[PDB]
DNA sequence: TAACAGTGGCCTTATTAAATGACTTCTCCATGATCTAC
């Protein structure tokens, strides 16, 4: 298998093509081939460089960790109410948590999950694709649930600044920091 | 040897709390089809 079946599966050595790649039996690989569905993809935006003046081009990638085909196929179906306007986010952390904010919390369940987000970026400017550049790894618990979505509740919600042609989604600093 | 040990009234009035411009520049790609040599 190459990098597009398996994230971060890439060949180091060029030169050993033939030998130096991942190997996966068949029916894992038809797992891999139907990876995309699950995860989800968030936009990245370094708050250094103004929005206006460049638009986003890191993508984070947020991928679950499985307890259950069902509770993650609903996770999923559930995920899909959200705007498109919420995929923006300004940490590793906010696009974790976003994946779960729409989470129902049973005062009665212990609750508990965890998701690793990818981060992929260009290295140059002039780069042809982007790079996976780090892999955060985020567990959460009740309490971070239930103060994550009352953070979102309470605070601003992603501007939707529109030009000519262009929808440049304004973030919010203080609930990626939070 | 004594009796005092200051009685008053004020404790800043203005005014301005920055003016510019810059907010990285390069490079290091991965992978398969094809060319080619043994």
């Amino acid at each position: 298998i190459t990098s597009w079946l398996y994230l971060g599966g890439i060949v180091r050595h060029a030169r050993t093509q033939n030998t130096t790649k991942l190997e996966e039996k068949p029916e894992y690989a038809l797992a891999l081939l139907f990876v995309p569905v699950v995860c989800h993809y968030c936009l990245l935006h370094i708050p250094s460089e103004d929005l206006k003046e460049r638009k986003p081009h890191r993508y984070l990638v947020v991928i679950p960790e499985i307890k259950d085909f069902e509770d993650a196929s609903q996770r999923r179906w559930r995920l899909q109410q959200l705007e498109t306007k919420q995929f923006h986010v300004s940490s590793l952390g906010e696009a974790g948590l976003l994946y779960y904010s729409l989470d129902d919390i049973q005062p009665e369940v212990a609750y508990y999950q965890a998701c690793q987000v990818w981060l992929y970026e260009k290295t140059n400017k002039a780069s042809r694709q982007r790079t996976l550049m780090s892999i955060e790894e985020i567990k959460i618990d009740k309490n971070i649930l239930i103060t994550y979505q009352q953070v979102q509740k309470y605070f601003k919600t992603n501007y939707q600044i529109i030009k000519y042609k262009q929808i440049f989604i304004k973030v919010n600093p203080i609930r990626s920091l939070i």
